[PDB]
């Protein structure tokens, strides 16, 4: 009966709520990253036979969380350029790296594209080839990835994904043709959440493209969203009624809002005001706290599609100006 | 509640219902095509500023039904070969030509891609720029395009679309770099039904790619599909109960099954056995009557997405073999 | 899920959001009507062979927008009196004039009933016989009537409907048995939106019955209504992201709230507090701006059905009191 | 999700499933009717102060099942002819007699109209004014379909059908009604009631039976998981020991069994996409209907059936009949 | 579409809306209870052939509203003790007493359990064996919420609540039952009934009231558009002239008005995402409740509430209470 | 929407479809169980202070798949008898062992009840305490447990669950009050499928109670079930369109139909004819191949609840007659 709505826009634009994060947030990520950096990155780019004619495609492997071997694609447009800018692409929920030809946009716009495959997913809308590896026993969980290892940040699924994602930018920077002054991190929804994390943790990203981000402002999310991936957390709490405080404590280490406050690189965001998967309150919480130079494209009538192909042109224009 | 099912695969493969067409079907089409040929084609290819680097994008204009000026895109991949193969791409229901960057797949595979905008639509999932023109009065209709002018094949919406589509192949052929002998016609859903009509009506098409085709086997479509575009016809009939014979007479001139019976060019079909928008029994009816060399890729667990990216690979492989 | 709610009643009674119209609102309508008044009304009544026994039914034809010939029914109850009061009845979305026996209420209560057919609709719940005529090209649109010609008030569908509707009152006035001092204009939903326009624009209407009106407070309507006809507008904007400003500019010329502010005749309104098709805030916006003498029947537990048969009795008592 | 469908039309036309009734079917209805006939009909027609002008409206009270007083409307078109034909009108599920102006069709077409109000319902889409009277009111699923279902003697439709038979007798007592030109009419529940009356009353000259409910219960519960028929299923989901008894009871009220007994001319209608009153259930009754018959088939309509188009067909059917 | 939400917890904790009851609320309940006290209780505990081994099961019958015979179960755990505490269990909407094995929790915790069957229901999720007995059964919407709603004297929950008060007396009459530790319990409709009993019974020692239904009817119909509260709204949708009567009738059965008068210790529970019994309705009742009281709040649960976590909470609550 | 239906009862009673299994089905299970038997069972029963007064409750730990430590409850009713019969209870999808008081039925009927916790689940409707331990990498999967490790039977999740279940009987049997001639294995839905496997694989089970069983006749299940856990398989196949043969090859090793053919102990089955989660054709396929002495209770009008409390009485009666 009731159509979805959130704070009106004048309120979203001022929405800077009290952040929740433990005092050891930076230390958790420092130690996480240091432990994973002990295993050699060992990036492998295997040229592959392909029907593509305008783009050269590579099969990628590199070491992410605790040396575990993560797949990707590297798509190189055939241009007369000794160096090229690069977009590192992160993938939406239940997706995976698919085929090289699923990622033609950035190469077609003259960018090398590094597509990071997502550990353990790749079965919902686009196939994937990378397994997850638990940090110990695989605890009781609700179906999906949002509650996997949620009783402890050290065991949580996104600790491993975010580490992979940081390592992904280092791997892309190792490709000789990549212009290390123009490496972009990009993503929509889950991709956007991952990218926000990478924007805070990476030593190599120079700009962020963050669309309709997921993994932002969890306590407000579960209040508004009864479908889709945020509802996995609620469903877990319905059964583990004694685990509320622990669950939100775990999630605080992974929250896009806490990452946005640490991020320094320039960013383009987008938000759909009728998006009931990633509510605009959650998106604006992150955007407003984002500490680098930033703009946001606001799509008042769109749901989780956001700006779609209009936003893609905005991203191209944004980056051309940033890097000219 | 009950999962969508159609006839079993064993039966689908032999499904060949009794066709129905009026005596003047070919004359209706000859006459329509001859009248539109009286206006100069006047194909215009104006290079526009996409931001594409691997492709050059032309804003296309050409004369379709009764000299009405139709929009499109022509995407040329950056390769030297003086005569390149070409895919003429027709668009799904409620879509339009969008941006040039929405159609990068065929260009990236080495093919010039001619994307035809769909008159009067372009407002549902991808934007469009081409108006429709009625013959005269815009008769009472149900919301949508399926019942626009349905009381007479002469006034019927798809008369105009299908004529535009045939003319589109002539426009693609006029581009200097297009190889006249390697022009493919392609589409999914509405695009599939248009391509199927064109496969019978054009003398310039060399091969057909027809995915999960719409506009096929109307009588059975409406018995199975209570949502999406086929339901428009049913809803018109629920009110205009006196018009059953007239409505189905009109639709017989635009039925993919009837065009398939006349089509002689090599084709690759795809079908999803759980497709409840374009039921496998309507697709198989068209496919089993298709008079040219033919194969069909069957996706037994997919809905209207059909083969998705797997099917695109199958199309590339199919055309490479055919052109050797 | 969340059950439908809008502003509470104490807030609804006081709701007068800031109006938006262009500086040429009045001139647009003066020139519209003056252009159509150049064509003779030519009201034509023809007695129908009917099975009806308590009513004389006539087929109606009259000149509406730019002389286009609009169908109607005139139902005269077989009574003593020399002159009778008259109800001009406008029809809901996807309806049409149907059969004479579809409109028995008002004749049975002793009122001549003029039923205006709705151009180009008549295919959803009750048949119609009147075509629409576009100005020129039929622009890209979303399925339905809400976005037909929406990029320009001069081309917008409701320009033609509202003009038809003003001309309908003249047509009714030309039946000699009609008491011109007691011409009422009535409708529900789309009918109520049409009637609201006519209450501002007609010189012959003596009273308004406006039930659960549609075409009111468009900005708020699209926030609250994601099903049904208001969401046609939203779906159009989701795709045509560059046209927001233009779309709402056009709709301002047709919004009941703006007409209500100009209307002087006595009116009875009705509203359902749980109506999620025509939200009570949109109805109250128009009611509260209505500048003639006015009452409103409020139905707290009804959805879009409103007061139904109870409300029909209320209208009978209201008009009787008004005219005594 | 799979879209609703039933048997194809070529099979629906040939669908004559094996009937099931108890051996005391006719005895049950004879005793029921005789028992209720022992109380006086005592029809009361009270002219109302109405806003209507083309129609004289009467508040009706008459004795139905076991002397119980049942409301109604009598609507009389203001015409010359001294004796007028009459349509007895029965109402859809969760409806009631509503207002006089809700029933203008038949008077407008020159027929006196008797609207029988429906005991205990009158709260879903149109209001009613007549209560039910049960005995103990056994455990039931919400609604009217399982009210007293463990015994035909206590079953809710025993009382409705008896009211409906008596309604025809009440209509025939009105002076301006031509007692030899009375018709029985109904849609959905109304159609199921009228089909009972077609078998049980000797007074009606014809049956108008649209998208009839209360037909072929066994089949109806296989196909209908929402709406009134599902009440029966839900009752059986819980009372897993009462299957035989529930269906035994329903056989006394099944339109298929009444159809087999009915001799008067009939115009039926069916929607081939009706998921409320499925076409297999309607055709089962239509195919056993023993009198002269025809069915208007609406292949794309759901439960609305032929709507106004069917109303026209009814006017022409009765016009030819009463010439 | 959108996720369910009510007032945030901070506001819920001080939500005390202005109560509405008629001047004669207490008088209405005294007459009701006195009229029913003129019939003998006549509790019958017939020992059953049961497969149970840790529990002795009785088939119960007692006199509820106006001497009408209400069914029940009594479950006695086999323990070395002569006087045992008791839980009088009331049942959720469309349920009934089912089998004795459906109610093993309280006996397994050492309590005698008196399960009261719910008149005229027992057909939706668990079978029942007890009929309702109304007079005329007025037009109503399908279900129990609008049965006899035009007069508190005829309203269905007059008879259920009287039954429920009388059930406590029947439990107390069982010789093993320790009369100083009689607890009244239920969830949803059960909790609504138990809350009435907490005001009307002189025999109850403690209240267990989970996710209570029958609370704050005005706001309930504003938030709840499916399930039992929506029966009222649908009745009102059609009976547009009866809004005032309907809500006047309802004020006599509203747990908010009972809570205001209840004195015995209570444990409530609430689901903050409960769209069937919204937390605003539950807290209105909790906040007005005049006895010593605690509430378990489950922020992420819907109508299931605390489920098995809550059962634990209850056992501890009563252990600490009776020690 | 079509109400759920399957084959009529006359057909269900004779439904014995052609079985599919690999030639190494027995060898796979023998090797699986032999490897897990190398680890000490080490069944731990800890008296666990509950408020239960008619029942003694024990916290249970035992070695399941590859020595992994599985939780459970042991509920012993306080009776005088020195030996008691035992029901080993397995749990439905997304459940876990919960609290001891969630399982009072069988103890109340004088049976010791051994409730096995379900590895990695315990988060949907009843909480669990036991983690899963993967066979190395956790492959790309669809959310849930149905496709966890589905590309190889050695890695498939239900390999570990079934092994655990077999060992559970060994654990229950080890308890001194348990009469080893009266060890029953029982479950509904997922529990019923687990029990079915255990009836073929346990050498200590004396009787099977098998209600509305899941994990049966996977091919047919996915043709009929589009929501709930069977649809996890379908969604995985929608994306992994090259894995169809491998997926079903893997599932044949865990299919209740194949275990049923090998099970010798007396069984009581139950089935709901309108069960759209575990369709009656899938259940009858298992029952019709079941090789021990067997009966089935058929509930024509029930959905997934089956016989509910009615069936629980049938079970008690069945076991009483069985054990003399």
């Amino acid at each position: 009966h009731m159509a979805f709505f959130d704070l009106p826009l004048e309120e979203l634009k001022k929405y800077r709520p009290e952040r929740y994060e433990e005092k050891d947030f930076d230390e958790f990520w420092e130690e996480t990253l240091a432990e994973s950096e002990k295993f050699p990155l060992d990036p492998v780019f295997e040229r592959m036979e392909s029907h593509l004619k305008t783009v050269e495609a590579y099969d990628v492997t590199f070491s992410g969380y605790r040396g575990q071997r993560i797949k990707g694609w590297l798509l190189v447009p055939k241009l007369e350029e000794e160096k090229l800018p690069c977009v590192v692409q992160y993938i939406g929920y239940n997706g995976g790296r698919g085929f090289p030809h699923d990622w033609l946009f950035w190469p077609s716009m003259g960018y090398i594209c590094f597509v990071m495959d997502t550990r353990g997913q790749g079965s919902g809308w686009l196939k994937g080839d990378t397994p997850d590896y638990p940090e110990g026993p695989v605890d009781p969980q609700y179906p999906g990835f949002m509650t996997r290892g949620i009783l402890d940040p050290r065991t949580y699924y996104y600790r491993r994904v975010f580490t992979d994602a940081v390592r992904a930018v280092e791997a892309a920077a190792s490709f000789p043709q990549v212009d290390q002054e123009r490496i972009v991190i990009a993503g929509g929804s889950q991709g956007g959440g991952i990218a926000l994390a990478v924007s805070a943790l990476s030593k190599k990203a120079k700009a962020l493209l963050c669309d309709v981000p997921f993994l932002c402002h969890f306590r407000r999310a579960v209040q508004l969203v009864d479908t889709h991936a945020y509802a996995e957390i609620t469903n877990f709490l319905k059964t583990h009624r004694d685990k509320e405080e622990i669950v939100f404590r775990t999630l605080s280490y992974f929250d896009g809002v806490n990452f946005a406050a640490r991020a320094k690189i320039p960013a383009l965001f987008s938000v759909g005001l009728m998006d009931n998967i990633c509510p605009p309150s959650t998106v604006f919480a992150a955007y407003n706290y984002y500490a680098g130079p930033k703009e946001i494209r606001i799509y008042p009538y769109n749901n989780h599609e956001g700006g779609g192909s209009f936003q893609a042109v905005e991203q191209v224009k944004f980056l051309k100006k940033l890097f000219e």
